[PDB]
């Protein structure tokens, strides 16, 4: 087939996606390997779902797996009735997911379970897939003419021919998987037909930070997770935590083969050690140096030139109430928390008022890095660690290393109860998430 693996595309057709989507036990080749994966629709990952604004999606999940299981739309502003982090679909039953795409939309998104206190090892075990809003203007010719490819990031260990279950350490750390992938594929290459590439990146891991180089070149960031930027901002590393979105033009200036790494990036995780005084926590430092992919540049490339500009970010109402959010570890006992408590799917712990603006403060006072998100209303990050944002993007997961204070600028938009947590989803599992309820 194509020297690189990408999701199969299942496109809206007349303004629906209409689609009856399986979660299911299924043995396939990865990496060389045999292995049974839980997969959506078959594969790993699951089908890429490629949308426009105002598009409808009907997309139908039929349980196959012997948990329960649900689906969150991670990134998508639209109704926690339907993003409904609480449903619980049993072994055998199905559920219907209709949304519009809202109208102010554009970018990578992507979908995944989210049945508290088995996301973890559902998520590593294959279920996720991505779904791409499409913009007009994708229609510029700066894109339009750019040669376009989706990087699904994401990890995996296998063990007897299945995903390696999560040990008491991986319920701390969140687990990482010796299989770096992309698009379920080990180190594929790619070879460029086009001086410019666009590049649609997800981090699908459960806990896989990935600190984004590619040989020789600098990348151009043109989207974050929930939207465009307002002009192309070049970058010399991108990191992508677990959740995160960006899209990146690469603008191939000569002939040759490039490496994308996964550069040595230490997120705080700890491992166990013991010199004669009994055992006690150690850092695992940086994490190993990773190849994702060989990228092969076309004969005499003649790169396109960055598009001036992207898409004006909206200027905002004035914002009427201001949160804190402390995150905390109790890490020997694989415990977390958001201002000293444990989600409780009863107890509701944020009460905003829809179409108002409010300025989230969210404090890492843990020595992991926390990739916080929030449900159902993209945010602006302001500043990270008492730095200025250097670009205006909708976001809805943001990085905070251990002691940062990120301060977000979160219009509430749908109306009902929904969640925010840790994306390392281990941390959510064990208790790292708060109920918000918009009225
Ligand atoms: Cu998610
Ligand atoms: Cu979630
Ligand atoms: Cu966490």
């Amino acid at each position: 087939g194509p020297s690189f693996p990408e999701p199969k595309v299942v496109r809206s057709q007349g303004g629906l996606l209409s689609l009856k989507l399986s979660a299911t036990p299924t043995p396939l080749a990865i990496a060389g390997q045999r292995a049974t994966l839980l997969t959506y629709g078959g594969s790993f990952p699951g089908p890429t779902l490629r949308v426009r604004p105002r598009d409808t999606v009907r997309l139908t999940l039929e349980n196959r797996l012997p948990e329960p299981t649900n689906l969150h739309w991670h990134g998508l502003p639209i109704s926690p009735k339907v993003d409904d982090p609480f449903l619980e679909i049993p072994p055998g039953e199905s559920w219907t997911y209709e949304f519009t795409v809202p109208k102010e939309l554009a970018g990578t998104f992507w979908y995944h379970p989210h049945l508290h206190g088995r996301v973890a090892p559902q998520l590593f075990a294959g279920l996720l897939g991505a779904l791409v809003v499409e913009s007009s203007l994708d229609a510029i010719p700066e894109l339009r003419e750019a040669e376009e490819h989706l990087l699904v990031l994401k990890d995996l260990a296998l063990q007897g021919g299945r995903p390696a279950p999560h040990t008491p350490m991986d319920w701390m750390n969140g687990k990482e998987g010796d299989l770096v992938l992309v698009n379920g594929a080990l180190r594929p290459t790619l070879v460029a037909q086009k001086a410019t590439l666009r590049l649609r990146l997800l981090n699908a891991s459960n806990a896989r930070y990935y600190r984004l180089a590619l040989q020789d070149h600098p990348l151009y960031l043109i989207a974050a997770d929930g939207g465009f930027l307002e002009e192309p901002l070049e970058v010399s590393e991108l990191l992508l935590a677990p959740g995160e979105r960006a899209e990146v033009l690469v603008r191939l200036r000569k002939e040759g083969r490039f490496l994308l790494q996964a550069l040595p990036y230490d997120r705080g995780a700890m491992g166990m050690m013991d010199m004669g005084g009994m055992a006690h926590a150690m850092p695992q430092g940086p994490s190993r140096p990773e190849t994702l992919l060989y990228l092969i540049a076309p004969k005499n490339p003649k790169p396109l030139p960055l598009p001036k500009a992207l898409s004006p970010f909206p200027t905002l109402p004035a914002p009427v109430v201001t949160r804190r959010l402390v995150l905390t570890e109790d890490m020997m006992a694989a415990r977390f928390f958001i201002n000293g408590q444990v989600f409780d799917h009863r107890r509701v712990d944020l009460k905003g008022q829809a179409q108002t603006v409010e300025v989230w403060e969210v404090e890492n006072q843990g020595d992991m890095d926390h990739p916080f998100h929030l449900h159902v209303h993209p945010f602006q990050v302001l500043s990270v660690g008492g730095r200025p944002f250097p670009y205006r993007a909708w976001k809805d997961v943001v990085n905070l290393k251990a002691g940062e204070v990120a301060r977000l600028l979160v219009p509430l938009r749908e109306k009902g109860r929904t969640v925010f947590h840790c994306h390392i989803v281990e941390h959510e599992d064990r208790g790292m998430m708060g109920v918000l309820e918009v009225g």
